């Protein structure tokens, strides 16, 4: 209803919180994903989502899944998001059992990039797990659900015991757990009772498979220090020996597509369409409301990047 700015297609994952519906932006012809939140189901965590959405308006990175449009009806919230055909990182591992060191490295370098960018913008994800890591058609990673139950396995020990934590030192712990599951295909700390799970995280002791290389084991033990003072810093991680073991350059965390100025061709096409001049069109865009204009601009930008003509129907 009312979001007939879009033709609706397939359903690609329902949660008891938010469902995702596939869609097509009428004007641009561009494929999109729609996260459908129900305000009734949220309730005591609506500002949780509003703050999540407000962070997501200020993040423009190649490994962050792009927000196009927010739409809030009487009872529903619609997030219009970058289309990620490739699927989830979680489902990518379970199908390969585990990834090669060389492939984990390729993927890991992308997580580091997305996460470093986020930090530089003065945010921490505070939930890095393979269920938040989507793949595009070019098999590049995109980061989702910035939100902050079964994230207890990926939780930092100082986060567990309600101590004073830094959001980056936590993000580093999470990336250690993720690095483990990438190479092994199972969790380093895992238990049926959640108290014994909490015990193993504090103990800091974990299994090491025979297939793990020494540099791997060594990076893992740098990353899964219980004491946050002892954990590897984000700064030291970008140019780490292991990280640079195949592609001998540090992580390119800097946004490769910054929001700088508005694109000329997009502004001219929106001016002809919305039947007003360049300046009145530019002012209207620069307001960045995450309405249909923001979606049309950002999706015309997408169309331009593909080498398709910068035109609405
Ligand atoms: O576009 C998304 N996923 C997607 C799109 C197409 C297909 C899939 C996932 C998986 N089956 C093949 C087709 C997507 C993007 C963002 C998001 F938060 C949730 C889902």
């Amino acid at each position: 209803e009312l979001l007939k700015y879009y033709e609706l297609h397939e359903t690609i994952g329902t949660g008891g919180f938010a469902k995702v519906k596939l869609a097509c932006h009428i004007l641009t012809g561009e494929m999109v994903a729609i996260k459908i939140m129900d305000k009734n189901t949220l309730g005591s965590d609506l500002p949780r989502i509003k703050t999540e959405i407000e962070a997501l308006k200020n993040l423009r990175h190649q490994h962050i899944c792009q927000l196009y449009h927010v739409l809030e009806t009487a009872n529903k919230i619609f997030m219009v998001l970058e289309y990620c055909p490739g699927g989830e990182l979680f489902d990518y591992i379970i199908s390969q059992d585990r990834l090669s060191e060389e492939e984990t490295r390729v993927v890991f370098r992308q997580i580091v990039s997305a996460v470093a960018y986020v930090h530089s913008q003065g945010y921490a994800h505070r939930d890095l797990k393979p269920e938040n890591l989507l793949f595009d058609e070019y098999h590049k990673l995109k980061l989702i659900d910035f939100g902050l139950c079964g994230s207890l396995a990926y939780a930092a020990p100082e986060l567990i015991q309600g101590k004073s934590y830094l959001g980056s030192e936590a993000d580093v712990w999470s990336m250690g757990i993720l690095l483990y599951v990438l190479m092994c295909g199972f969790l380093p700390f895992d238990d049926d009772t959640a108290a014994a799970l909490v015990a193993k995280i504090m103990r800091g002791k974990y299994d090491v498979p025979k297939w793990l290389s020494p540099s791997s084991i060594l990076l893992l033990q740098q990353m899964l220090q219980v004491d946050p003072k002892k954990r590897i810093s984000m700064k030291n991680l970008l140019n780490h020996p292991w990280i640079m073991q195949d592609y001998n350059y540090p992580v390119e965390w800097q946004s490769k597509n910054p929001f700088i100025h508005l694109d000329d061709d997009c502004v001219t096409e929106l001016s002809v369409h919305h039947r007003n001049n360049r300046q009145t069109m530019e002012d209207l865009i620069s307001l960045w409301q995450y309405d249909h204009l923001t979606a049309t601009y950002l999706l015309l930008l997408a169309k331009k990047a593909r080498g398709k003509p910068v035109r609405l129907r």
